[PDB]
């Protein structure tokens, strides 16, 4: 086993990832090897002092904390969002931008972005009175979640794998990890790639061609939309691949609508298994949301990002196909 592990490893810097075989391949490890991977292939664990047993012991803990038992927002979608933020962190029209410290960020941010989803939306959440919508005031109410949960396991034993950065460094990196996980809140959404259509539209280079990121607002900016990117990724990914999150995230809305009707509250959109239509659910997801989000990424690093757009592109077409 770990020898075929140890080959599909190589393809981290590879768009489309077989995350799934990975997860399989490593006993249902996909968050702690990845990252433990991308920490040696980005010479992390040296530039950050971090020693590896506490890097093994946290990534373990997380991943743990991570649903077994959600069919979407769970442990494989935490190494999937790391592994395609990696690869978008890597892209030419970024090279060099961003330091060891943001890169950090990023990469810990995209791991810790759902830890502990209960399956469910932030919406079911307030509407239900739960506790974590009490806890946190119905604003991210999930985000707010991941990130406490996401930092609290640091201090768990032998888990804080940011032990040995400067405090200058840790202040900077939690407030980058907190801007950057509470960005991936759907709500927010069309704000994120609003701002981000205003950077493509005043977009400026360098002498190298790469982009240029004068501040903390512009900086933050983009690497809060390459997490969202990587959060909504999914059609963007080899078919195969793209296919087994639509029949996840299908699932879990599905089950959130029978708690929905469990308790007399209708049935938000595309969550009733009796009135699905997942086809035109995922053409539209395209067609809203997905593509106008990436083809605004795709300007920002043009071209570096032309065959993640294109292959959303045939996925869209394909969807489309299906549709009696
Ligand atoms: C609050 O904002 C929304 O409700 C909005 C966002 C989104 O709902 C979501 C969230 O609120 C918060 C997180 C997520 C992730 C996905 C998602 C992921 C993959 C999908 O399909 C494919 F890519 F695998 C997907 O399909 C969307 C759809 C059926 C219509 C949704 O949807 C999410 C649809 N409506
Ligand atoms: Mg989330
Ligand atoms: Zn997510």
């Amino acid at each position: 086993q770990e020898d075929v592990l140890a080959k599909e490893l190589e393809d981290v810097n590879k768009w489309g990832l077989h995350v799934f075989r990975i997860a399989e391949l490593s006993g249902n490890r996909p968050l702690t090897v990845i990252m433990h991977t991308i920490f040696q292939e980005r010479d992390l664990l040296k530039t950050f002092k971090i020693p590896v047993d506490t890097l093994i012991t946290y990534l373990m803990t997380l991943e743990d904390h991570y649903h077994a038992d959600v069919a979407y927002h769970n442990n494989i979608h935490a190494a999937d969002v790391v592994q395609s933020t990696h690869v978008l962190l890597s892209t030419p029209a970024l090279e060099a931008v961003f330091t060891d410290l943001e890169i950090l960020a990023a990469i810990f941010a995209s791991a810790i972005h759902d830890v502990d989803h209960p399956g469910v939306s932030n919406q079911f959440l307030i509407n239900t009175n739960s506790e974590l919508a009490l806890m946190y005031n119905d604003s991210s109410v999930l985000e707010n979640h991941h990130l406490a949960v996401g930092f609290k396991l640091l201090q768990e034993e032998n888990c804080d794998i940011f032990q040995n950065l400067t405090k200058k460094q840790r202040q900077s990196l939690r407030k980058m990890v907190i801007d950057i996980v509470l960005a991936t809140d759907m709500s927010k959404h069309m704000n994120l790639l609003a701002d981000l259509k205003t950077m493509v539209e005043t977009k400026k280079v360098t002498s190298s061609g790469v982009l240029l990121l004068d501040n903390y607002s512009d900086r933050i900016q983009v690497l809060q939309n390459m997490v969202h990117c990587a959060d909504l990724s999914n059609p963007t990914k080899p078919l195969q691949l793209y296919r087994q999150w639509t029949d996840r995230i299908m699932e879990e809305f599905f089950r959130q609508g029978d708690r929905e009707r469990e308790r007399g509250m209708e049935i938000s959109p595309m969550c009733d298994k009796h009135n699905a239509s997942v086809e035109k659910s995922q053409v539209g997801f395209i067609d809203y949301i997905v593509h106008p989000l990436w083809e605004t990424w795709a300007d920002l690093v043009h071209p570096d990002a032309q065959d993640i757009l294109d292959t959303l592109e045939d996925n869209r077409e394909w969807y489309q196909s299906t549709i009696p």
